[PDB]
């Protein structure tokens, strides 16, 4: 908490934010490379392959429905909520997700992009179906088509993978149109996000990293805050709407 | 702060507010009876008179055309956002206004019944025409009527006058089921309205009020938070928020 740091977010000219699982930590859903992530003995980097979901996919369906269930009955926390009002108060543009998790716009966040796709989406392995679901699906009997008949698979994105054309490419724009970023809850590995941010810093603009752990982006980021989402952003955007009540009106 | 009140609002199964010109103040829209409110030494009960109206309608007008000149550029407050966040969060049922400015949809609102007009609204005084303007008027010249060419007048209500249509069985059926009302920056003194909140009381209702100063409702309140409706609204929202994550869900 800065005066500098608060003018920037204050006199942004078009500010985006790129968040990851941390940010939604705070609400009950586990992390990607947290302990929290375990899930019976396996990190979630063994399951969101596209390799597992071939060699069994009964016991991925199983992660999945696992994670649905918990992330459809979640409460979305502070940090959303800051994320969603410093959108009301107009100084955040655009706001880019690693999560699947619904929670931001659980929040009421409008504009967001989802890099990674949503666990609401279930498309198929053999033809071009895909609809949105509202409640876990019991996975003991592995989930088919209703149509070609056929296996269906978690409209998310895996490793190997590649995250939808037009996606990327929206966000590609938002940060080579923004001027400061917050980036927060993310560990700075992933690609082809982690190099977001990186390309605002390139064109002169700020990055505010909000962090408990030190990440491969804070030795670069403008500020560096060290805390949970919750709190830092619900104090951040308390400190922005007053800084907001100044100039011409 | 208080954790029963909070409970009351967390819990209520029907909240509605009532709120006055003193939610707009911190906006810097004058208060009927505030020392603010002068001008030109007039009062305003002594101008926005339907007889005064007639005895010297450019006077009336010059008055009515420098206040919409404010509420026109004026900006929502925290009590304006914070009201408007009680109504995503799903506790705000519905919001009784006073005010004839348009600061609470502004901020965000969306049920809002306007007990006593609009200045966003010019009737007139004899056809049954009557538009919506988006900026003041010229004082000088004396609004038209593309329907009669009569006298043309802001679309509120002056005393001895009815309120709008069916605006009062609207208020009175959401009091009526009410089971908590919170009633910010009125001086409870002017009927019909200042009735609306007794109705709830006499249902076994609770009344939460919002006054820097103490009114004939005070008394009878279940809650008497003195203090201004710009930062009594905005703490409380912010306890309600969070606190609204427990139980079952
Ligand atoms: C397969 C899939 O759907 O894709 C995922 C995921 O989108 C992506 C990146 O993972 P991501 O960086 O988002 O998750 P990670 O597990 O890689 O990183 C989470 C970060 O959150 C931080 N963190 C933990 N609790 C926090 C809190 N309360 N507030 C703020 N930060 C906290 C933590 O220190 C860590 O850097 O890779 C994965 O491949
Ligand atoms: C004709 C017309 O325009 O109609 C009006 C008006 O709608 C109605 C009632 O007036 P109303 O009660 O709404 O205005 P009033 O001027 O009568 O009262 C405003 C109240 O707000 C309180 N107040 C002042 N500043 C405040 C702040 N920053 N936060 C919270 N409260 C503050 C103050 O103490 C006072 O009781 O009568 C008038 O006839
Ligand atoms: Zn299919
Ligand atoms: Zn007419």
């Amino acid at each position: 908490m800065d005066e500098k740091l608060l003018k920037t977010i204050a006199e942004s000219k078009y500010l985006v934010a790129l968040t990851g699982a941390g940010v939604s930590a705070e609400s009950g859903i586990p992390t990607f490379r947290g302990k929290d992530g375990l899930w019976n003995r396996y990190r979630p980097e063994e399951l969101a392959n596209p390799q597992a979901f071939a060699k069994d996919p009964e016991k991925v369906w199983k992660w999945y429905a696992w994670r649905m269930e918990k992330v459809f009955n979640a409460q979305p926390n502070k940090a959303h909520q800051a994320f969603a009002e410093l959108e009301r108060l107009g100084v955040l543009k655009c706001l880019i997700t690693q999560n699947v998790d619904g929670l931001h716009e659980r929040a009421g966040s409008r504009n967001v992009i989802h890099l990674h796709g949503s666990l609401r989406v279930v498309r198929c392995t053999s033809c071009n179906n895909s609809f949105e679901v509202e409640s876990a699906p019991k996975i003991p009997p592995l989930p088919k088509c209703d149509k070609c008949g056929s296996l269906l698979r978690p409209g998310v994105v895996w490793a190997g993978e590649m995250l939808p054309p037009d996606v990327l490419d929206a966000a590609m724009r938002e940060v080579e149109r923004a001027d400061v970023i917050i980036v927060a809850g993310t560990s700075a590995v992933v690609q082809p996000a982690a190099s977001l941010p990186l390309i605002v810093k390139q064109r002169g603009g700020a990055i505010i990293e909000i962090n408990p752990d030190e990440t491969p982006l804070t030795p670069i980021a403008d500020y560096s805050l060290r805390g949970k989402a919750g709190e830092v952003m619900d104090e951040l955007v308390r400190h922005v709407r007053k800084a907001l009540s100044l100039k011409l009106n």
